[PDB]
């Protein structure tokens, strides 16, 4: 009943996103390779065929929408993820709405680690292998709301969660119940609180040896909230300072408050 819950996200989980934690740390390893992006060239060399929008303008701004491509597809995929939990679409859609409003981007970036190393970050389902040191040379404003995903990305890998574990953490990032909106506060509540039960009692056993996992990584729950509201500034202040800049609908409706 409780493992079946555990089970059970961990299918969602698995029939709903792509790329894991699994095939993504197959490939940087070297089971088996990518094709390596660090620079105009070899970006536009992907952008071709080889690995792979609005009129391309600069490269710092052309990084930024590919960076909104792939958000917008994970947020396809969390939303597909919640459905598939009976409980959370057992809530009024608009209570479904907000949590994942407020949610994903917490979760994407929680997820993001599973594809990150220190020296860059795979791309379209790991055909391509961007590098770090390519999006630190970005313009001042683009280089920056990159850079602190990746500090966060090597801390959160330093815990060495697998998929199984991914599965009931990010279940319980979307089932939040403080999130400003909403209508039915303690049934989501209830539902966060068997998934951080099923959580806990699935670290006993894939983690027999973890001192303090789930408290740790509980904190690192309240750390996403903190490492979305910068993300979020910044995106603000690009929107404010780069006027020319783009922003597609759906994170328009997000970010929109
Ligand atoms: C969700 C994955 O996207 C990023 C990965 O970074 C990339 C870097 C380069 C490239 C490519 F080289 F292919 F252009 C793609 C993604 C993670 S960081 C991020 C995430 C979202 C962003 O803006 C959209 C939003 O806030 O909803 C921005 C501006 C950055």
């Amino acid at each position: 009943d409780l493992k079946a819950f555990s089970k059970h996200i961990y299918n969602a989980y698995l029939k709903n996103f792509n790329m894991t934690k699994k095939k993504a740390r197959s490939i940087l390893t070297g089971k088996a390779a990518p094709f390596v992006i660090h620079d105009i060239e070899t970006l536009w060399q992907a952008e071709k065929g080889l690995v792979w929008l609005p009129p391309y303008k600069e490269i710092s701004v052309h990084v930024f929408y590919r960076c909104q491509c792939t958000t917008v597809e994970t947020v396809r995929e969390l939303t597909e993820f919640a459905k598939s939990i009976p409980s959370f679409s057992s809530l009024f859609l608009n209570d479904q709405v907000t949590l994942l409003k407020y949610g994903v981007h917490e979760a994407i970036f929680a997820m993001l680690a599973s594809i990150v190393n220190k020296d860059g970050l795979l791309v379209a389902n790991g055909s391509g292998f961007v590098t770090r040191e390519f999006l630190r040379s970005l313009r001042k404003p683009f280089s920056d709301i990159i850079e602190p995903k990746f500090e966060f990305a090597v801390k959160f890998n330093a815990l060495e969660l697998d998929d199984s574990d991914l599965a009931l953490f990010i279940a319980a990032i979307i089932l939040c119940g403080d999130r400003p909106g909403l209508m039915n506060v303690p049934r989501v509540e209830a539902i966060q609180d068997t998934i951080l039960r099923a959580l806990e009692f699935h670290l006993q056993a894939n983690h027999p040896d973890a001192q303090y996992l789930f408290p740790k990584l509980l904190q690192k729950m309240a750390d996403l909230r903190q490492l979305v509201t910068e993300h979020a500034q910044m995106m603000q202040r690009i929107k404010k300072t780069e006027t020319e800049t783009s922003l597609h609908p759906l994170l328009q409706e997000i970010y929109k408050d």
